[PDB]
Formats: structure tokens, C-alpha cells, sequence
């Protein structure tokens, strides 16, 4: 019985294996848009991705991660609200069943169809693990996908789906470039948060882009043939792996831009 998307080990009964799930610093949240504050001394967001080395895609059983080479400062994110350097190690979407719902943050109450997460690192602290266990640790940054023309850049990760339907399938995915995920605008907001699954760590700054990118009906209806089951195991479409928005506490979300 471990934990999941379902009635039964959902989002509502985290807690009782990860009580932080009930802390103080919980992602994902609701960004009110009015309330957020414009925060002038914020840098731009460097996202440095031309080195990148995608290696592999696995469906982990909770949803998919595109793996980077992070053995070295290839793809790394700096600026914006960060200290120093932090290295993208994978990424992964979380989605819906329908269209209205998947993003895990809100902006005004608002669900967006589906929401990509960048995993970055804090390379002062030499590995991921110990980089979780640190409040500055982790830098994510999540970008908001809505249904309607196609984002090219997206369709080899679609196309590659079909070979890793169920939990444990690992695929070579090599030369793959992130760049082509990204919006034009890197406008964003930040604030102090976690990881928005199980361990439900408290070591991520969020940075959260503005600007959606736009997927097609297609693209996003293949991420819902994917299956949280293993292989020979009844069939449970990989729907609804979202946390919802979390409350915020004593916690300010920060606008880089007016
Ligand atoms: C390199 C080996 C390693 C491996 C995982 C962990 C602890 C768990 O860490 C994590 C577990 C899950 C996630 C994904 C979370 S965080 C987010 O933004 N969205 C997710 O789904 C991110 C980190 N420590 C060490
Ligand atoms: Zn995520």
C-alpha cells in the first residue's frame, strides 16, 4: 500500500507516511496574481541549456522523467532568485484527465491542462541526495502547458511514449533539447517550497514562468495512454498525478516582473 494518485493513497493520505506533507513550506500553491508582489531587485532567470545531454526516459510509475548527464555543469540554471549555480538533472510533467485540470500550481484559482517540471540541484552541495536535505537545495522550474497548437519540440518526447506504457521502462533518449520546451517570455514568480511528491522535502525554491506553452489535443491525450501499473498488471491510465495547491502560509510569492 505505498503512495499514489488514487482514493485510496492519494494526495489526502500522504501525511501519514511523510508528515511534512502537513509543514510549513508545501508546494504546490495558488498564485494570486494581485497579491504576488513585483519584487525589483529579482534577476533575470539564465537558463543555460545548449550543453544539455539528455540520456533516458523512464516511467517511474508516477509519471515520466527525461535524465540529464549532471556529472558535470552542462544545463544549469542561475539568476533570477538563485545563489550560485544548480544543474538540471531530469524533468517530468504532471497532467489531468480532461483538459480543466493537471497543472499542481494555480494562478487565480486556475488549472492549466498540464505543468513541466525542470529539476535543477544546488551544485554546492556535490550530489541530488544531499542536495534535498538542504533549504536551498533544489530549483525547479515549472512552466504551464495549455491545449492548442502543438509545441514541436515536444513531439519526440510523445513519440517515444508507446515504449515505456508501463512502470520500470526505461528508453535510450539521447539529444534531446530542452530549449525547445521553453516560452518566449521568462517572466516569473518565486517563493520557498517543496517537492510535490513523497518525500515531500522542504528544499525548493520555485520559479514559476508566466507564460504558458501550448500543447496540441494529440499530444496531450498520449501522455493520458501512459499506465502508473507494471506490465501483466491491470491497466490504470497515468492520469491525475498532480498534488493540489498547498496553503501558503507564512510565505510570499514574488513577481519578477509589473
Ligand atoms: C540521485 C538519487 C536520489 C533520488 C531521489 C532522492 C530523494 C527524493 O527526491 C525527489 C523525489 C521526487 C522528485 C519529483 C517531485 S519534485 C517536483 O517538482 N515534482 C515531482 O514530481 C524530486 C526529488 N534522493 C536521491
Ligand atoms: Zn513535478
Amino acid at each position: 500500500h505505498h503512495w499514489g494518485y488514487g482514493k485510496h493513497n492519494g494526495p489526502e493520505h500522504w501525511h501519514k507516511d511523510f508528515p511534512i506533507a502537513k509543514g510549513e513550506r508545501q508546494s504546490p500553491v495558488d498564485i494570486d496574481t494581485h497579491t504576488a508582489k513585483y519584487d525589483p531587485s529579482l534577476k533575470p532567470l539564465s537558463v543555460s541549456y545548449d550543453q544539455a545531454t539528455s540520456l533516458r526516459i523512464l516511467n517511474n510509475g508516477h509519471a515520466f522523467n527525461v535524465e540529464f548527464d549532471d556529472s558535470q555543469d552542462k544545463a544549469v540554471l542561475k539568476g533570477g532568485p538563485l545563489d550560485g549555480t544548480y544543474r538540471l538533472i531530469q524533468f517530468h510533467f504532471h497532467w489531468g484527465s480532461l483538459d480543466g485540470q493537471g497543472s499542481e500550481h494555480t494562478v487565480d484559482k486556475k488549472k492549466y491542462a498540464a505543468e513541466l517540471h525542470l529539476v535543477h540541484w544546488n551544485t554546492k552541495y556535490g550530489d541530488f541526495g544531499k542536495a534535498v536535505q538542504q533549504p536551498d537545495g533544489l530549483a525547479v522550474l515549472g512552466i504551464f502547458l495549455k491545449v492548442g497548437s502543438a509545441k514541436p519540440g515536444l513531439q519526440k518526447v510523445v513519440d517515444v511514449l508507446d515504449s515505456i506504457k508501463t512502470k520500470g521502462k526505461s528508453a535510450d533518449f539521447t539529444n534531446f533539447d530542452p530549449r525547445g520546451l521553453l516560452p518566449e517570455s521568462l517572466d516569473y514568480w518565486t517563493y520557498p517550497g517543496s517537492l510535490t511528491t513523497p518525500p515531500l522535502l522542504e528544499c525548493v525554491t520555485w520559479i514559476v514562468l508566466k507564460e504558458p506553452i501550448s500543447v496540441s489535443s494529440e499530444q496531450v491525450l498520449k501522455f493520458r495512454k501512459l499506465n502508473f501499473n507494471g506490465e501483466g498488471e491491470p491497466e490504470e491510465l497515468m492520469v491525475d498525478n498532480w498534488r493540489p495547491a498547498q496553503p501558503l502560509k507564512n510565505r510570499q510569492i514574488k513577481a519578477s516582473f509589473k
